[PDB]
């Protein structure tokens, strides 16, 4: 409403999804939007329904996080073209990953259904409604956790049981082919065989509704072919993780069954480095890392999305995930006639892009990036 507009009788205050940056950019003016951010985000909150229809229809949610992956590697890596990204319905291209580090990744993706916290405030007990495979665990989804890897390193298994309230076991490792040594030594299993070890076990439960976990980590820096000596390279490892996702869902085309697949990394890899940052460096969570390739992809459907995925340009962030599962939850997507994607892809909400770690916040003020350290004076990101 303008100046000499009017609201209605009894109209409720608008709540915008971000808080306005009008004030000019000091440091108690940024200090202070912070603040007006984190109160904002801490009222917002997806809502699940009490319990399904009778007539809701059964699929499987799986989330893929990958590790160090933002749209930044994949220009640097030359992969934008590959044919994975035009395979989506709905393909983000300002989802802000909230932070560079892997443990308060998950955990902020594992609280999807709650605004966005403070550092501080993942590490804490959230509320039980935040925590979206709990949201969907109440309404009758099977849980489980997948890796590629074991999860020992940076204790990020024990974060992800911990903070992140997944209480399931590591899905069964054994037998599985090792595509490459971690940088701590340890496997990584090539991801098509965990993908395909899934689809077989969803397959003999029937017409059950499931959702898991899976976390990737063949993108960290460090990891090698077994037997090589140097580092594989990055566009090569991402080529080959491109390609197997694009194989699985091919498979998952084949299988029928009803899945929704979101695709969602954890921050990036730091391919390139920039001035205050060399290559690989990520401790500060700046725009370049943080700003990554989020995907869904709906399987099964009776009407399903034809041409180029929908493109979400607005700021997204994990809330904006959890809002397309519960428009989801009943499954009565999967058996419409005509599904209204616009409908579907349309109001979901926004998040300002704003990215934290233990000792660091960045945020974008008036279209430019700032980063505040240990609660200090605000300064220009220098990119
Ligand atoms: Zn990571």
């Amino acid at each position: 409403i303008s100046e000499f507009g009017s609201s209605r009788a009894g109209d409720k205050p608008v709540i915008g999804d971000m808080p306005a940056q009008t004030a000019p950019p000091t440091t108690a003016n940024l200090n202070a939007w912070l603040n007006t951010f984190y109160a904002a985000e801490e009222k917002r909150k997806t809502t699940f329904p009490a319990q399904l229809p009778p007539d809701a229809q059964p699929f499987d949610l799986l989330v893929i996080n990958i590790c160090s992956l933002s749209w930044s590697d994949v220009e640097a890596a030359g992969l934008m073209s590959h044919p994975l990204w035009s395979h989506f319905d709905i393909l983000f291209k300002h989802f802000n990953s909230g932070t560079s580090y892997s443990g308060p990744a998950a955990i902020r993706l594992l609280r999807a259904s709650c605004g966005q916290p403070s550092h501080t405030r993942l590490y804490q007990p959230a509320n039980n409604e935040c925590y979206l495979f709990d949201n969907l665990a109440k309404l009758g989804f099977t849980q489980h956790l997948m890796m590629d890897h074991n999860g020992e390193f940076g204790g990020f298994l024990k974060e992800v049981r911990e903070n992140g309230g997944m209480q399931s076991e590591l899905m069964n490792q054994s037998g599985l082919p090792t595509a490459l040594l971690s940088f701590d030594g340890s496997p990584v299993y090539d991801d098509l065989a965990v993908l395909n070890r899934w689809l077989t076990g969803e397959e003999r439960e029937a017409n059950s509704r499931s959702a898991t976990f899976f976390n990737l980590l063949p993108l960290h820096d460090g990891n090698h072919f077994p037997g090589v000596s140097k580092t594989a390279d990055y566009k090569i490892r991402a080529q080959k993780l491109f390609d197997e996702l694009d194989a699985f869902f091919t498979e998952l085309e084949k299988s029928g069954r009803k899945v929704m697949v979101v695709v969602v990394p954890e921050h990036g890899g730091a391919l390139k480095g920039d001035r205050m940052q060399i290559s690989g460096l990520r401790d500060i969570p700046s725009p370049s890392i943080t700003n990554v390739p989020a995907g869904v992809k709906f399987f099964g459907m009776k009407a399903p999305h034809e041409g180029a995925p929908i493109d979400i340009n607005q700021p997204s962030s994990y809330l904006a995930i959890s809002e397309l599962v519960v428009r989801a939850v009943d499954g009565k997507l999967f058996t419409e006639d005509s599904v209204n994607w616009n409908k579907l892809t349309s109001n979901l909400p926004q998040t300002a892009p704003v990215s934290e770690n233990a000792n660091a916040v960045v945020i974008q003020y008036q279209g430019k990036p700032y980063v505040r350290l240990n609660g200090g004076d605000w300064v220009p990101y220098p990119q």
